[PDB]
């Protein structure tokens, strides 16, 4: 989650699929801010 493909969520820390919409577990959008 530290290069421009593979995210992280910012609420569980748990990096998603390497380009998911939102998180699976804390439904946080990709990036929200
Ligand atoms: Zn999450």
């Amino acid at each position: 989650g530290s290069s421009a493909n593979d995210w992280q969520c910012k609420t569980c820390s748990n990096v998603n699929w390497a380009r998911r919409s939102e998180c699976n577990m804390c439904n946080t959008p990709k990036y929200a801010k």
